[PDB]
């Protein structure tokens, strides 16, 4: 806190520790890597107890991923609105992408194409979980996937 | 790192370290009140690392902040009435407590920028950064910012 506008808005200004800063979740529900083509999950990761829920978990994250890669895709022959909410270009090592975040119900998604390639990496959070922290993160993660730049599917 | 691309993703859905998250840039060049009607701006703050606090200087940054204020504004207004002609980088509808805003993100040049507008009110915060300021950063701050500022909540010009 501080005692006017004037003094608030020269806070604002000092180096913003993400330290300080409290997330109701900053863990994501789902994490996977797609096709761009079809939207076929190639491998995922999820947080979310018997045999039938572990299929039906994965049949819902395909359904998922499925509409995920549809808007994406919409979004990027840019000749409609966007269902996106955000499209921040991004550059790992010269590399190019963009980072799209999607409301899917409750729940806040980011999506990247894996730059060059025919894969798509998407993450599936609560709505608690900020889309900021999303977009950031998808960025940093990006990093750790130069194998797969360029990737084809052929 | 990790082993393949399995172990990759199941560590992308522990709790993001926040405490390993480096940035190139994590301060505001600067940070401004403006209205919602003609992008006047009501109160600032600019940092002081480029030149010395002088007269000259003092004056020319203030009409630079003015015009940028004025292009961000008009940016903001027209995407506010629109679908489709976006001129933001994003939109993201928040709420604090019951009250509603939006956040947009703006391209200047090769400044980041990110407005908000002060829930029911006539006024914008906007703040400015370098282009190595990440907007997910600057959506995150303005978001945390703007449940400061409940004393304008309602503001209205007059």
């Amino acid at each position: 806190h501080s005692k006017n506008v004037k003094g608030f808005l020269e806070n604002t200004l000092k180096p913003y520790d993400l330290h300080s800063v409290d997330f109701k979740t900053s863990s994501l529900q789902s994490s996977m890597i797609i096709t761009a083509t079809n939207g076929g999950i190639l491998s995922y990761a999820t947080s979310n107890k018997n045999s039938i829920n572990e299929i039906n978990s994965v049949n819902n994250l395909k359904m998922m991923s499925l509409l995920i890669k549809d808007k994406w895709s919409e979004d990027e022959n840019d000749t409609e609105e966007q269902h996106s909410n955000s499209c921040y270009p991004v550059e790992i090592d010269s590399f190019k992408t963009k980072i799209y975040t999607y409301e899917m119900e409750d729940l806040h998604t980011c999506v990247a194409q894996i730059p060059n390639s025919d894969l798509l990496l998407l993450f599936i959070a609560e709505g608690s979980f900020p889309y900021g922290l999303l977009v950031i993160k998808i960025e940093r993660a990006m990093r750790e996937l130069t194998d797969l730049f360029g990737y084809k599917l052929g």
